[PDB]
This record gives structure tokens, sequence and C-alpha cells, in this order.
């Protein structure tokens, strides 16, 4: 396989899910970040994967190539390039007292993974990515 | 007068203005923040004022009441209330190596004042406010 594991940790996240109105719980979630070669183009992809032992259906992922990352960087004001992005995010996740929100779709077809680094004035959202059900 | 001066400093800002395409210059700008009583409702208003000695037409301001601040906080993920907001922004401006962008309208009818606090991953926008020509 071309898959290289970059990060694999159990983290605490806030899980928001509808009942229309949201119910909120802190939950341990396993986050995996890896790099891999796209089988059709051969280009480098980053893969984000989330799971949790509470629910076998709670299995979501998304792959990010350089082009999709450029959209993400534009949308979220990221100042690092695609090459530096996993390194800086992993350094943040292991160094900083960050906050994760996962907003679960009613039918568990997807979730929004949101990473924050709070400041005294604001939520400090770093980025968000839509993860699809596996 | 009901006006109470809260902040009055000359700061370095990046000024972006059209030629369609933007030309960019660093410029010293005078920023004033004050609180005042609205003459019609009697409610507390924050007033933001920018000027610079390069251009007599470069004179912009906007007033923020509690209701308008709630929209601003929602739009920019601010976690402080209206009462704490000038205090925390002034503490930031005097303590942190912040970055200001001013995006000037072609006819100088308004500008967007944008405050940032860069991180290793992102621009770290705190908020932006539209200031109108005085």
């Amino acid at each position: 396989t071309s898959k290289i594991a970059l990060f694999d940790q159990t983290l605490i996240a806030s899980l928001l899910q509808p009942l229309p109105d949201f119910k909120a719980y802190k939950t341990k979630v396993k986050l995996k970040i890896s790099e891999q070669r796209n089988e059709t183009s051969g280009e480098k992809e980053l893969k984000f994967e989330i799971s949790r032992s509470d629910d076998f259906e709670f299995l979501f992922s998304e792959t990010l190539n350089n082009e999709k990352y450029q959209i993400l960087a534009r949308d979220h004001d990221l100042t690092v390039d695609f090459d530096a992005f996993p390194k800086v995010i992993i350094q943040h996740l292991l160094c900083k007292n960050t906050e994760i929100n996962i907003i679960l779709d009613a039918e568990k077809n997807f979730c929004s993974f949101e990473l924050f680094s709070k400041t005294p004035i604001s939520k400090g959202k770093i980025f968000s990515i839509k993860l699809h059900a596996v």
C-alpha cells in the first residue's frame, strides 16, 4: 500500500446531533490522518478518518488533494501550503489545548469536523471539513 | 458631551485600494475607539473612527450598539459580550502584534476595517466592520 499513517489519536470532541434542535455531548473520538497515492491520478491525497466505539455507524472520512486543499485554504484563511498543512495541524493537535466539534447529520450520512483554537475574543476556528459515511 | 475616549493611537495598517486590481501600501492610521450615548434612544454606542494625514478625505466611522454587536459577534464567532468587547479589543491592540487591513472603496465612500491576530496556520481574523465616510 501507498498509505502512510501521520496521526492516530483518541481525542475529546463535542458531538452535536439533532433530536431539529441539537443535543450535545463530549465524546472520545479516534482521529486518523494519513497520506496516500490516489489510485487513478497517482497524486498525493491526505485522508481524514473519524470513528468512535459508541457507534459502529460512526465512521467518516474524506480525502484532500492539492486542488481541494486550495479551496479549503481560501474558505478558511489558511496561510500554509498543502505540503506544510498536515505537519502544522498535527503539531497543533499535539501541542495546543484545541477544541473539536463534530456536527452529525440526522441520518449519519456525513458530519462536519471543525477544529478550533480559542482566543480570549473568539472561537478561533482553524478549518472545517465535511466527512462522508464509510 | 456623553463621549468617553477609550483608545486613541496611531497604528500601522495595510491599505488596499483599487487602481479593479488592488494596490497595497503600509500606512500609519489613527484609530479612535469611544463610547457614547445615542441621542435618540439614550443607549450605549461604541464609535470606531479612522483617519490618516496623507488624505483629508480618509475619514471613516461607524457606531455599534448592543443589537448591531450581536450580529457582528455571530458573523465573526466572537465569544465576548458587548460590555467586554471594547476592553478585550483594546487589550489586544496594546498587547499583541496584530495586523490591520483597510480595504478602501474606489470612491472613498467607505472602507472595511479588518483586525487579525495571525497564527502559524491561518490569518486569524478577529472581526471586520464597514466604516462610512464622515
